[PDB]
């Protein structure tokens, strides 16, 4: 009868005495050992002292698993336990002092979104997701990528888009503080200003161009005509400015990082543009380094700190 501990969260361990003549399953429920499912198993030898997974099956063990993830989804940790046993298989290389992943299980829209979170300042509400962004950042992603998974409602190998995963991630971040305040301009209706805050203070879909979005794009009013909408204000770390993939052009020094789109509507595939002392594109693990770029992008990345129109 070997001593092993079990835990929700691999903090908070309990010491459990199990019966070697009967499976974890039958004593703990779902049980996992570093991602693989060992529900219908007996304990082993070498695995004495060593730290259970366990689904929570009692009061403490829900209070600490909300604490961890912030959610009582009793499916999360068996989605978050399955995609781990693919994305510790995955390779991490550093490249260009970012930590990527080699291409597999069609992951290059989480290899996009984890280069774009070194690069921009986020905090992550739920302690699991925060930990886990400081161990990738260090280069040990394999957590966080099933976490993401798991936080996205996404298998491996399933197709995957970056806006819709950072979407999600950041209404799981710390954003309160983040304000835009808008104003539309109808000839007929006149002036509207609304006061945006959280993700939709940082996300816009409908142009790359932070600059334009300053000068105003044109939108349909309400009222029939069509409208100009600026930007008043902006209280954020970073904006994200989106828009279906087109050719456009990337210079060194005016923006952060981009996501370019290769091929067909949930049929291509993501690569990551970064501004550094000149440009560097990321596909995975490959680097190739270029003064100007022009290409399909669909998501751009700016740094941002406060900013208030001259527009009267
Ligand atoms: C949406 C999506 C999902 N849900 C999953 C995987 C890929 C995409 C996608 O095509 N995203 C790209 C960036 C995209 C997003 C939006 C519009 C697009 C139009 C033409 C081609 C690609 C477009
Ligand atoms: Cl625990
Ligand atoms: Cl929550
Ligand atoms: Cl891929
Ligand atoms: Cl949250
Ligand atoms: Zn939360
Ligand atoms: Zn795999
Ligand atoms: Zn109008
Ligand atoms: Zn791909």
């Amino acid at each position: 009868t070997i001593k092993v501990f079990t835990t929700v969260d691999n903090i908070n361990l309990h010491t459990q005495v199990v019966d070697m003549s009967m499976t974890y399953g039958q004593q703990f429920g779902p049980t996992y050992l570093d991602g693989a499912d060992v529900t219908k198993i007996k304990p082993h030898n070498s695995h004495e002292g060593k730290t259970f997974y366990v689904l929570p099956n009692d009061d403490t063990l829900r209070v600490e698993a909300f604490e961890y993830y912030h959610t009582t989804d009793p499916s999360f940790l068996g989605r978050y336990m399955s995609a781990l046993n693919h994305t510790k298989k995955w390779k991490y290389p550093q490249v260009n002092g970012l930590t990527s992943i080699k291409w597999a299980d069609n992951n290059c829209y989480l290899a996009t979104a984890l280069l774009t979170l070194q690069q921009i300042e986020l905090k992550f509400n739920p302690p699991a997701l925060q930990d886990a962004y400081y161990r990738a950042r260090a280069g040990e992603a394999a957590n966080f990528c099933a976490l993401i998974l798991a936080y996205c409602n996404k298998t491996v190998g399933e197709l995957g888009d970056v806006r819709e995963t950072m979407s999600y991630l950041f209404q799981h971040a710390n954003l309160d503080s983040c304000k835009r305040v808008l104003n539309v301009v109808c000839k007929t209706c006149g002036q509207q200003q609304t006061t945006l805050k959280g993700v939709e203070a940082v996300m816009y879909m409908g142009t790359l161009s932070y600059e334009q979005f300053k000068k105003g794009v044109q939108i349909p009013c309400t009222c029939g005509k069509q409208a100009t909408k600026y930007l008043v204000q902006q209280e954020s770390p970073f904006v994200m400015m989106s828009a279906p993939p087109a050719q456009y052009e990337l210079k060194h020094g005016t923006f952060t990082c981009a996501s370019e789109y290769t091929g067909n509507y949930q049929c291509g595939h993501y690569k990551h543009i970064t501004s550094k002392e000149t440009l560097y594109c990321i596909d995975g693990a490959l680097l190739t380094k270029s003064s100007e770029y022009k290409g399909p992008i669909t998501d751009v990345f700016y740094k941002e700190n406060s900013y208030t129109t001259t527009i009267k």
